[PDB]
């Protein structure tokens, strides 16, 4: 019904407007469904895109291109090798490799080879050592996770972000650093006082002495 | 009800489709025209591919720029050198080299260059940030200020960005910091802050033993 | 070989599975290669994937698409124009255009227009003028990459990081301001102790003077 193979061998087109352009063993079964190519690939989806070897481009709109991306969430898409999107995982989004997607939620991307997924934690303060941070922007949709836990990545050429009481960009290792610069300041004027008092003592106890 | 004339066009197959571009190639499905030179639609319904080179497949979408990417749902690209892969992106006429890995993007603020990941993100203009007023405290000498900014998130949708390495932490670094990274600095301003307490009590019985001398006179 | 040409002009599918599905001058070598479309594309990998204008998707399930991507490390992706992955660089994902790959590790990912890869470092401390910090998480592959040196990105709409001793959360710029309010505190309480510890010297030196 408006299908078309493509050529190859044992491409199926049963979709209605599905499209297997070649390879071997591509089955289109959605409707407008698209396979460009490759072997072993699925596309399930309405409106879904697979091209490769072994995707599964299996819920509406998914994008699965490469090496064994498997995506049955609705509106994700996979661009890599070996990624999966699980059914009601929706909205996630890979541009990578050997990933791992148990912990994504809803809405989050994943970049990168070995990268995990993170469910969000909602961050309005925090305490250390006895010193209270308050009033933190932007405690939230799912994270963007850029590796994992032993594998982190840094992330590079990153902009001086706005430093203010509502600010939601990222801070860059300068304005650390600026801020830092301070702070050891502060550290050897308390010193320098320190060392005022301890003086300051040492005379009011010689004083009494010889009154 | 399809459509091959010009050079090197090819359909493909299905129905309605038409490769009127020199070299274009529409490989199948149902409505769908690829009009630029060298432009190619993978398949679906209803899409567009007006610009050199560009590429569209899936379910209504535009690649009409040159080298347009546009796949997946309802990705219009009219702005050269552009892609969007995922689900409702645009990019308008006049934003050059903007991608997007995402859904239901807003680009009305995005300027060219600019990244957007993720559902729901929106496009924000760039700032230049050398310094900083906290308080009466100032803070200068950033790097990486005075090309576009990269967006995870939106107002109010923001998305934290998790599995970061720590940053270079000196006088140039443009590296991301880490919440380890403030979490250390933070340790030292709460010893100073500690510091400060100790110091103040002693200067406090200080005081006293001034003023309890005078009544020894 | 089960290949399948397609339609267009010098159209080659020489490999095992291929398929060119149109355009100009496209060559696809790979087993299980695919060239969607375009003009003067070639794809010598397995299971790889082109389209557009002058790609080379020429390394295990390669993927380039747009103008100009070429990929000759395995399991890398490139998408926008003018990008370069070389033999020996894995797992590189490129969405962008006009990048600089040669200083890229394995592992890294490439965003946006004049992105520059950049090799890992080691942070595990920094020293600030005389002040020592230690003990940061997420220190030891590839990076991740948002612009080049003098063409920085912000990066906005950045959620709140966890502030703990073993968070590999990006900061935002409110959680900086919070702790520079904080710093800022210190300060002038430093200056209002100092003014202090002044005015107690001149009672000492006063004092003497009533003797
Ligand atoms: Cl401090
Ligand atoms: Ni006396």
């Amino acid at each position: 019904e408006n299908s078309t193979v493509g050529g190859g061998g044992y491409n199926q087109a049963k979709g209605r407007n599905s499209t297997v352009a070649g390879g071997y063993n591509n089955e289109a079964t959605g409707t407008d469904s698209t396979i460009a190519g490759g072997r072993k690939n699925q596309a399930t989806g309405k409106g879904s895109f697979a091209a490769g070897i072994d995707n599964k481009a299996n819920a509406d709109n998914a994008v699965a291109l490469g090496n064994k991306n498997t995506i049955e969430g609705e509106n994700s898409v996979a661009i890599g090798s070996n990624n999966t999107v699980k059914k009601g995982q929706q909205n996630v989004f890979i541009l990578g490799s050997n990933t791992d997607t148990t912990n994504a939620q809803n809405g989050s991307v994943l970049l990168g080879h070995n990268t995990a997924g993170k469910a969000a934690t909602i961050v309005n303060s925090a305490e250390v050592g006895g010193l209270s941070l308050t009033g933190f922007a932007g405690a939230s949709n799912g994270t963007v996770s850029v590796g994992k836990k032993g594998k982190e990545r840094q992330i590079v050429h990153v902009g001086a972000g706005e430093i203010s009481d509502t600010s939601t960009d990222a801070v860059n290792g300068s304005q650390l650093h600026a801020l830092a610069t301070v702070v050891a300041q502060n550290k050897a004027d308390i010193k320098d006082l320190d060392d005022e008092v301890g003086l300051l003592g040492e005379e009011i106890n010689k004083h009494h002495h010889h009154h």
